[PDB]
């Protein structure tokens, strides 16, 4: 069916509410334009991120009273390892209280200063690390990602031709691993294929090198796997998930999306002698090896919504929402990123506002714009979140100058979708009234969090 | 809006199942073709009632974590208390754990053997214990409320002229009180006007009769108040409430319906003798005073969940749930009652499966079917219901062979309602294939909830 | 181990606080110098009732998060169902939201207007409705039982003599049932032994009459057996609880107590036609046979605490935590109901206040009077408790003239129980300056839960 | 009170197992006989940390029920933010998921490579945190610190002359800053006093060094202030506190310790520029500056548990119930680290097992016994947990070779205290049986966590 009903009911609810167009208009003021930097309770539906807002289960909530909260050797811990060994099938788990902490972990344990990594698209926070450790960012996926309206499938893929060529120009022993991310955040969601999944394997196996997989959302992309690649029809998610990571050395996770938690990460390895430098540094930044800066209720709730993202009804209903948001939008000809992918619908900045050049940031604008007429929430995803080049200092030029409209699993109705829809589409209407943006605080790195930028 | 978005979002998720089709028909079989034998497990969309089955907030949650539990003077009563004050304007409540055990209590307090108690039609309960207490129960509802077809406003008002006949013919005296319900559940949840409740304290109090209002569905009733009755366009929820119950002496209540929990009633009165008695006989029914069979957590989220119900938007939403259901079953010409209520939609199976004699249950076929179709529960209101005759051993033949599709508040969203409207509209298209049932097995007594059924 | 150490940590707190003597001079008075009528929040260490203020576990707060609350087939309901047929071995359950709830089912469903029901000593509730019912009630205890002084075990115990007396001089078909009821809760919580179930049991048998247990503290009872009856030293508490049941034809309980929950209680039985009543009966007063006016998640925690009651350690820590209370009261010559029964040490008021006589009520006196030195709330179990002889209208006078520090399950510690003991033993310093006190209002029946009173 | 009764009651329970000495047994050789490697499940009283096993209150659970999770601008956060404020008196505040990332962001701030960080003695992360950054580790506690069996008060103090000298021998602009610990972990948990952080601000404030706080026991060690230090008699813990923090530029804080939860912690700081910086650095490792990769639930439960710890008579009992298990293990002679801290006792494994050379492991042997004894999980803090040296491989050897027993806050009782000190007295004389251990498996680092042991 083309937009299947909550395969759920809901067992608990939080008011939502909007203040008026001129509060909200002294509010986006006051956050300095970034959307990043108004408050909770101002926002009536907030497509900020997926990250961690997502509603969990009856099941998980009674997990939630029965946190075995000791330092060493809890439960909770012992169930979050035995269903990430049998769900991923990696050897060994560090957890981490977020994504960003296993990333650290990686980076400091994979890296040599002066090496290439080389990814399916950049990520702001994995990037971060890569270079903070002396890395340098090669970018290996398929041209096409980088174009917003070009509708094909698996744009996440990495072109084995820029591999080959990688591994030629600068010599295997260089490219400390291949980062590949399922799915592919910034490219607008977009799935890997199990067939570039297992032609990467091959490759980087025949040249001893490594491959380390994003995670962070990888049921979506088992889930378009399923839909979309011939063979996998009558496979299971589960199935599906547990080949694609036979395909990696190891990843790192964000619990925090497709995990169905509010809190919580991890870093899988299947080589012994990086999971004991792993647990040497998890210390230094997280806590324990047994609970990585999580309380002992959060592992178990992590460990039980991983295992709930396996439904296949969840997961079906959870990606059909957001392309239902997607198919609203492009039937009333707003411009977006195409196809729509697993966690978001991205509004193609470029497009919306064509009288804007990037240099005034359009994305940036579009979103406080959505803010101002809405009050729904939406994240910059273009040249701010990019930041500067470090060896030149100029901002990065991403092609994908994008807005990102990003649902937290099970929180909200297709009615919501259908607020959310007719708001941005009257916002279309008048997209020429979107004015031109400016920094007056720029941070060193990741700037978009906290940037504060006036009209030019 | 005709169907406005939720105004809430979902904070926690309950697991379902999501078996298919050939499963429901096997579990359907093993329930004797009766909805009240399935198991809720089996279940993916439960529309058997709104009693008790309603979705609790965040805050109410966090209230249930507050359970002061204290036999005696618990703070979670004197917070129930000064919020049914506050909202309902009655001097003294007396809690209960649920509607019944507040008639139980009313009906010992109020009634002398042989006396009447007149009401805009009844409910079982409610007129039960009026009969076990020797009342004669005498019906004073405007004779459109027995007309099923007729879209008509207010259709929940007491005639009046017949007030005033049982008066003149009986003697005031010789009224227990009068019993009237808000809104009216048995025609099919319809509401009474202001201008009818402010007609009956007048006609009562000149002749010293009692007032009690059956307030279970009070705050549905507000909501079509001010919708529908000229003069109360600028007055809120709260205000529409507090005048309603100004021209009663008192009400029972089941808090499982519009106070938003899972268990929960009271009884409020004015008189201080009648308190005094109340408190004298909770005792030996229920509990204290100040707990009525109720835990502290409880009536913590009770009186949480009744100032919810206040909020303009939650109950506009609640009814115009309900209304999208009916609009929509309606407009396929599925045959419904009409005007749609506040809390249920009722499908006219007698017209449904104009093909079945009454003899062969086609309310409770109707109520099968919808099952195996589309994994939704709804109870039969019709012959099966209406019991065997005590003397004769015939069916008590009831006018009404309905099937109820009865809403929890917060629980679905428009998307369950397409499962529950598209199912039934498709059963509706070939309807001459549904087929008749017979007994395997019937009780003596409460035949509806454990009888079992095959086909004919 | 004399006082073995709470078998659990401590999950979660409350905090507890002391108002001035001269606030609680103030409350006292206000209340009418009934315990019953003093605030929680007033209360320092609250011992007026073990009856549903028990600390839950982990576990059961767990299940609190999984409340199916479907009004027909809730898998709490199969999971109380099925528990309770496991450990006590009836045939049926129905589901009443507290003991008296039972009490009203089972005297509506085995007594015939005039017929006798003997019992182990009376209690409140159930005497009310045996004598509402229309049954005459007759004390077959022995008589070592009200005296409170005499240190001997069970004696709960049934006089086999009193027993045959009763049938030779009314006849087997007067007697509607015998109940027995585990432990004896005003001779001081005392145990009936396995040697006298059996006993009763096969008397009754060879009459054909039948014998219905009040369960409520049946756990405490079945650790007195293992501590105390030759031959039961090797059994669980889990076997000697399902042999005392396999004497009863069924069983009242109230869940407040020895299940460990906060609200709840259940009717069991093996009749089929009595089941078949006992459903068309609790429709009227409760709910559902599926819910019986409990929630699903209360299904559940009573589920849940039901098993949580058959650790060894849980409950012979409970039943120690107590006798500690006691074993300090009596080192300092405090005078005691002895031996200490399972859920509460009773101060002898006689004893306590040999200045007053009975009719000066030395036992609610003294209630008041450990408040006011104290802020510890105990509560009456004498004179007052007792009630009226509903033949001469005069005082019921009970030799147990009794005050009664009850000791909630998991709730306290052992420093809780010595500041108890310290403030009890300094009021024994002055006993001389408790005065007499007399009604100043008294309700119909049950007069002790809201009745007030004045000095003399 | 020497010894002061709880001043809460329970409210929750988690379950423990109660396995008997010989599975004990059992389960200590699976381990290894190394305390870190016992599973939670099998251990009845874990002492092996104060660190994140604490017991939240009713109404921290409740705000665990209101946790509102967005990425950006959490009510929770506000809440956070303003408690902090108010408490500690800081300008502002970053929350961190705990301590160790608080100790990140403050030494990536405040270090310059080559400067020195000075303070009363140190912890493992924070000082690991400070030298990673480039400083140089200078130890200026007063030199009775370093004596373990010296009963003296505030035995915390950072000696003001050792501080001189250091700013004469090295000059003011090499100092990084002053890292004052409350309460000194490492010591024993001793106390710093009021009149030694006023010294120290001021003598700090003259050269323009900094100094920042470690308040992870903050609250401890306001009691020891208000105890024991003449002047602060009629001061609240919180005016303590507030006073406290006001000789400080900053904190690093893990609220796992005095704000009685799981996980959780925050930064605090004065400068306006430094609060800019670490905005712009808790996004690389933690998260954004109004979540700090903490769940908007825990900020909540963080915000109410600080503001419980302000109130008296729970810090009392607090640092008195850790006081008496002390003070029984001394009245029978075991040797223990004096004066008794706040958080902790610790065992003097080299006295208690004179008959062990530090080479046979007497802390990690003693520890292990006491596992087998009592149920009882103790942290080996000697020549195991000191390493093994990096160059040589010689054991790292240090003078303090003690068992730590950690009280985590709110979870015991004085029996389960008496439960410890019966079994370690039980030990103690019979001493000399105790069995020498020696490696059987020995990682090359964090050798503490993972090593397992055979008897010699
Ligand atoms: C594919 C991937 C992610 O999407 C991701 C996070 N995602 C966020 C949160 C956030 C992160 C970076 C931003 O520029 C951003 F604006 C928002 C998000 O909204 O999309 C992380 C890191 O996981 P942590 O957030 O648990 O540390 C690793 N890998
Ligand atoms: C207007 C009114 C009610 O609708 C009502 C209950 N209503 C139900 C539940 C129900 C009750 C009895 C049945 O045989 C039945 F088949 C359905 C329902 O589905 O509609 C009560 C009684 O409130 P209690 O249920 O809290 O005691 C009082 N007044
Ligand atoms: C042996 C037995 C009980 O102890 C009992 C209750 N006990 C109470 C509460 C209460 C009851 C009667 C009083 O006079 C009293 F002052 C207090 C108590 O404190 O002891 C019930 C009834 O169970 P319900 O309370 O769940 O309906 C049945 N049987
Ligand atoms: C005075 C201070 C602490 O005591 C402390 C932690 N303490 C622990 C846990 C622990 C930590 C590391 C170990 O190798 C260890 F064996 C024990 C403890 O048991 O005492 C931290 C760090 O706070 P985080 O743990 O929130 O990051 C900062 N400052
Ligand atoms: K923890
Ligand atoms: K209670
Ligand atoms: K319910
Ligand atoms: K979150």
């Amino acid at each position: 069916m083309n937009y299947p009903a909550e395969p759920f009911r809901i067992k608990s609810v939080e008011t939502v509410s909007m203040i008026p167009r001129d509060e909200r208009l002294k509010k986006m003021q006051e956050a300095g334009y970034n959307t990043f930097l108004l408050n909770s309770k101002d926002i009536y539906i907030d497509l900020l991120t997926d990250s961690g807002t997502n509603a969990m289960s009856d099941k998980q909530w009674a997990g939630m009273m029965m946190g075995d909260e000791a330092f060493a050797g809890s439960e909770n811990f012992y169930h979050l390892e035995r269903t990430v060994q049998e769900l991923f099938g990696f050897k060994h788990i560090v957890p981490t209280h977020q994504g960003r902490g296993a990333e650290n972990l990686l980076s400091q344990l994979a890296i040599k200063p002066g090496q290439y990594v080389a990814g399916n698209m950049y990520f702001t926070t994995t990037r971060y690390h890569q270079e903070k450790n002396g890395a340098v960012f090669v970018d290996i996926v398929r041209d096409e990602a980088h174009d917003a309206g070009l509708n094909i499938a698996f744009k996440g893929d990495i072109d084995l031709k820029k591999l080959q060529k990688l591994i030629d120009e600068k010599g295997a022993e260089n490219i400390a691993y291949i980062c590949l991310a399922v799915t592919v955040n910034l490219a607008g969601g977009q799935p890997v294929s199990m067939a570039n999944m297992r032609a990467v394997r091959e490759l980087t196996e025949a040249h001893g090198i490594k491959v380390f997989y994003d995670a962070t959302r990888c049921v979506e992309n088992a889930y378009f796997i399923k839909e979309q690649e011939q063979g996998f029809e009558n496979k299971s998610i589960a199935e599906i998930v547990h080949e694609m990571f036979s395909y990696a050395d190891g990843c790192t996770m964000s619990g925090k999306k497709d995990c169905l938690v509010n809190i919580g990460g991890f870093l899988c390895m299947n080589d012994d002698e990086m999971f004991s430098s792993a647990k040497e540094l998890v210390v230094v930044y997280e806590g324990m090896p047994s609970y990585g800066g999580l309380a002992g209720r959060d592992m178990e709730a992590m460990a039980i919504g991983l295992r709930e993202a396996m439904q296949y009804e969840y997961i079906e209903h959870r990606v059909k929402q957001v392309r239902y948001l997607g198919d609203k939008l492009k039937a009333a000809g707003v411009p977006i990123v195409e196809p729509v992918g697993g966690h978001a619908v991205f509004l193609d900045a470029r497009r919306f506002c064509e009288h804007l050049t990037q240099d005034e940031f359009p994305a940036q604008s579009l979103a406080a714009s959505i803010y101002v007429e809405t009050g729904v929430r939406s994240m910059e995803r273009g040249i701010i979140s990019a930041g500067r080049n470090n060896v030149t200092g100029e901002h990065h030029r991403p092609k994908l100058e994008t807005v990102r409209l990003t649902i937290p699993r099970r929180v909200y109705t297709y009615a919501h979708m259908d607020v959310v829809a007719d708001g941005i589409i009257k916002l279309y209407q008048h997209k020429e009234d979107i004015r031109g943006l400016k920094f007056i605080y720029e941070p060193k790195q990741l700037r978009f969090f906290t940037a504060r930028f006036d009209y030019i």
